[PDB]
């Protein structure tokens, strides 16, 4: 499967001391089919406990999802400044060359962050600009001639010198708690921010699964990348009904449990997915996840060209075939009418049901 970029396809680009930044691998260079895609770039954000991200800026348009942990980011620009926490769930939609630093305020827990962002320079070239930083990684300040800066920053090339230079760890160092606790101070607010994934009742639910999915249509953030969070929940032992999407190719990812997936492309592309792979569904193709293992099944993912993206199911109570009518069976399958639809019928539930034990 070409749509299959396992965990093992993050390319860390940094050298992070404390913790990790990766980046997924171009979706067009493996196939050149998914090159409706190729302007976006996924990454995955990784924090532990008491770190901190130098700050920051990329070229391109980026969605955070916290995935796993609490922690405190900070938005700067121009002439506006916003300090927000998040809790898991929590998506917030940041903007290019908007700057953002990051911190792990859990002194236990740990900082995972599922991330999306799209290029706007070069089609997928994704680059991180670090106004902070010395020798790792490199500050841009320091490609700027000394004479420069000392009549930009109106001080001597000594000051500036030892400043930009003298710094060695990586992107991501470690916190301590005089300054975290100004820094979550910063954070708390009283009575855009972020919004979890939970702010709405499922979209699909049965009594073995549940679809929370962030709109373009009513969150704001989205509009602009044309972009839905999504979120399915299946239960133990559970499985989505076979189901496509109309216009959204999704970028999905499991992040609790096991995930065995089935899709038609018609070839029969199968596998299973662990915590940490990435799966891509392109629009149009079905595709069915089934929870295999101890544990539960939950599963995030980004899904571009969102607006007015519908699902439609091709099992269940509520599937497209009962907005197909009886003749028009027959002449699909060369059987009789009653005969089909009461094989189409004959599942009550509509979403979620009871995976293969
Ligand atoms: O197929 C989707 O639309 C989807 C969206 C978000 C998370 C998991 C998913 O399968």
């Amino acid at each position: 499967n070409p749509y299959l970029f396992e965990s093992q396809r993050f390319r860390s680009r940094f050298r992070a001391s404390h913790g990790d930044f990766r980046i997924l691998e171009r979706f067009n260079q493996r196939s050149q089919l998914l090159k409706g895609i190729e302007k976006y770039r996924v990454a995955i954000l990784e924090l532990e406990p008491q770190s901190f991200v130098l700050p920051h800026h990329c070229d391109g348009e980026a969605i955070y999802v916290v995935v796993k942990g609490q922690g405190v980011i900070n938005i700067a620009e121009q002439d506006n400044k916003n300090s927000f926490n998040l809790q898991k769930g929590d998506v917030i939609r940041l903007f290019a060359g908007s700057n953002v630093y990051l911190l792990n305020k859990d002194n236990n827990e740990k900082l995972f962050v599922y991330v999306l962002a799209k290029s706007v320079n070069a089609p997928g070239n994704l680059q991180e600009y670090f106004s902070a930083g010395g020798q790792n990684p490199e500050s841009f300040y320091r490609a700027f001639s000394s004479d420069i800066l000392e009549s930009a920053f109106n001080n001597p090339r000594d000051k500036l010198e030892r400043l930009f230079g003298q710094h060695k760890e990586g992107i991501i160092i470690k916190a301590s708690e005089e300054q975290i606790r100004a820094i979550s101070e910063h954070a708390s607010r009283s009575t855009q921010g972020p919004f979890n994934l939970m702010k709405e009742r499922p979209v699909f639910e049965s009594r073995f699964g549940q679809f929370f999915e962030a709109r373009p249509e009513r969150y704001e953030q989205l509009r602009d990348l044309d972009a839905a969070v999504g979120f399915m929940n299946i239960n133990q032992g559970g499985m989505v009904l076979p189901y496509y999407n109309t216009k959204s190719t999704k970028l999905v990812m499991v992040i609790e449990g096991n995930a065995r997936f089935e899709m038609a492309c018609y070839q029969k592309i199968r596998g299973n997915l662990n915590v940490g792979d990435v799966l891509v569904i392109p629009a149009g193709h079905p595709i069915t996840f089934v929870a295999t293992g101890n544990s539960n099944l939950r599963i995030v993912g980004f899904g571009v060209d969102a607006e007015n993206n519908k699902k439609n199911f091709l099992a269940g109570k509520q599937n497209i075939w009962r907005n197909i009518d009886r003749e028009a069976k027959e002449l699909s399958f060369s059987m009789p009418g009653r005969e089909v639809e009461e094989i189409f019928q004959r599942q009550d539930q509509s979403y979620f049901v009871a995976g293969p034990e």
